[PDB]
């Protein structure tokens, strides 16, 4: 009779990733009679026909082309067999084919939006993204990852449909840019991810003015200076960037003796230097008030003012004006029964400059007849050291210089002629 299966249907559960050639099963046909027996395929499936591959002699199935789980899942393929003549014998093979996950979340972005107002409102859509997978079961579900200490929202709109929420107000002082990852998690095991990444650019706000390092300033000049000279250097600093940040300076006008404060000191408008115009006579006046403001460009421009507080240095550059005598007869007189410590004269004297620059003193240079004469030093009382003699002479000359106390000191010189009374 006909040969006989030693099953009419064949049976196998694989997984897809099977490699090409490797023995899927084997079919067995035996005659009862008592020899040669073929086995070929029944009704060639040009899938099934590109898919496996046996050949008669061994029987084998074996697998000529890739499964894939995610083209077909089930295979119904028809077999028979020939002993020769007689009667071809029928025989099914059902393949079952396993789910493997090969096939990494594919993430298509659909909207987006690269770039944010600083002081914007929050829950604004920064990206509707949809994620699709080809695997099956666990394999193809998928989670959306997003870094964790960034302070934002995530959540699923509907089915796989994913937003990208503001959970935070944002600011763009903090950071410039944005590089965020989002992640696709596959849950079969184990695990493929995607990971695809978008860039963003924060629009910054003129939120801020610009600030000084220090609350107040104060600086010193000599008291003649030069032309132009380079008296301190300004800075202050607007955390914002682009126009909104350039610094800007100016000097608030005052009034100095009845001239503007233009007058004195000017200031670069882009570097904080400030520069002298002229020299500051001690004399004069010896300190001025100022106020600086720092402004920003782009409108509307932000400012800051700052108190500074200018000061002048004397500096010993007036000689001591000796205002007694002047060229009334010039001569002083002293009586001959003038006792030991009579009071010739004073030496009177001023100083323009101030301190140590006005202090003055006075001593005795040059003198007619040496021990007759004292003269006070921080005084300059002239007067007499000893009695008069008559060997003492009718007409007598000084000669007293006035010093200042300054760094370098200056003096002056005075004859005084002192005649002696009878
Ligand atoms: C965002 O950051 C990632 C890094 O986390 C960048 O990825 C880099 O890409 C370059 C270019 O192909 C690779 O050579 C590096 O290996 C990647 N860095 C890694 C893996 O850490 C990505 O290009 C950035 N994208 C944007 C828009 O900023
Ligand atoms: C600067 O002037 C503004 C108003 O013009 C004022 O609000 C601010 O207090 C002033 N600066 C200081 C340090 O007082
Ligand atoms: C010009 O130079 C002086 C030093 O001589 C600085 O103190 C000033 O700030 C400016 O830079
Ligand atoms: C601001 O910038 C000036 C330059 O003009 C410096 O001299 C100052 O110390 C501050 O850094
Ligand atoms: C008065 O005295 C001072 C200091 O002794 C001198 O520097 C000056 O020239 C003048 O003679
Ligand atoms: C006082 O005396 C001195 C002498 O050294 C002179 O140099 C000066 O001009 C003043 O007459
Ligand atoms: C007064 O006269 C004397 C001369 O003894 C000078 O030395 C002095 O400088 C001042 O002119
Ligand atoms: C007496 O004479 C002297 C010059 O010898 C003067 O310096 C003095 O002021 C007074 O006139
Ligand atoms: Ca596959
Ligand atoms: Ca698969
Ligand atoms: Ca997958
Ligand atoms: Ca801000
Ligand atoms: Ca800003
Ligand atoms: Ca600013
Ligand atoms: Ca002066
Ligand atoms: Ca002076
Ligand atoms: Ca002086």
């Amino acid at each position: 009779n006909a040969p006989v299966f030693t099953q009419p249907e064949y049976h196998i559960s694989v997984k897809e990733n099977l490699p090409v050639g490797t023995r899927l099963l084997t079919i067995k046909a035996t005659d009862p009679d008592e020899g040669e027996v073929t086995y070929s395929f029944r009704n060639v499936r040009e899938k099934i026909s590109q898919l496996f591959q046996l050949n008669s002699l061994t029987g084998d199935i074996t697998v000529l082309g890739e499964l894939d789980y995610e083209d077909s899942g089930f295979y119904d393929v028809d077999v028979e067999a020939h002993d020769g003549p007689g009667l071809r014998a029928r025989s099914k093979v059902l393949v079952t084919v396993l789910d493997v996950n090969d096939n990494a979340p594919e993430v298509t972005v659909t909207s987006l939006t690269s770039s944010i107002q600083e002081a914007s409102s929050p829950g604004t859509v920064i990206a509707l993204f949809n994620v699709h997978d080809s695997d099956s079961g666990e394999n193809g579900l998928v989670t959306c990852s997003i870094p964790d200490n960034l302070p934002f929202r995530l959540e699923k709109t509907y089915g796989n449909y994913h937003r990208l929420l503001i959970h935070r107000t944002l600011d763009r002082e903090e950071v410039s840019d944005y590089n965020i990852t989002i992640t696709a998690t596959d849950q079969g095991t184990p695990p493929l991810s995607t990971e695809t990444y978008i860039s963003l650019q924060v629009v910054d706000i003129n939120d801020n003015p610009p600030t000084f390092t220090h609350a107040s300033y104060s600086a010193y000049i000599p008291e003649n200076n030069p032309r132009g000279a380079s008296i301190l250097s300004i800075t202050a600093q607007d955390p914002d960037s682009g126009e909104n940040a350039q610094v800007i300076y100016s000097l608030s006008e005052d009034t100095i003796q009845g001239a503007p404060m233009s007058s004195y000191v000017s200031i670069n408008s882009n570097t904080g230097v400030l520069y002298a115009l002229r020299s500051f006579d001690y004399e004069q006046f010896q300190d001025l008030k100022l106020l600086v403001t720092a402004r920003d460009s782009g409108t509307p421009p932000l400012s800051s003012n700052v108190s500074l507080s200018l000061s002048v240095l004397d500096q010993n550059d007036n000689t001591p004006e000796i205002l007694y005598p002047t060229i009334s007869t010039g001569v002083e007189l002293t009586p001959r029964s003038a006792d030991p410590g009579y009071l010739v004269t004073k030496v009177v004297a001023v100083d323009k400059d101030s301190g140590q620059n006005a202090w003055l003193s006075y001593r005795l240079l040059k003198a007619s007849e040496p021990g007759l004469f004292s003269v006070g030093l921080h005084t300059g009382e002239v007067r007499t050291a000893r009695a008069l003699l008559d060997r003492d002479a009718l007409k007598q000359s000084l000669v007293v210089t006035v010093q200042d106390h300054g760094q370098p000191p200056l003096s002056a010189t005075v004859t005084l002629t002192i005649a002696v009374s009878d």
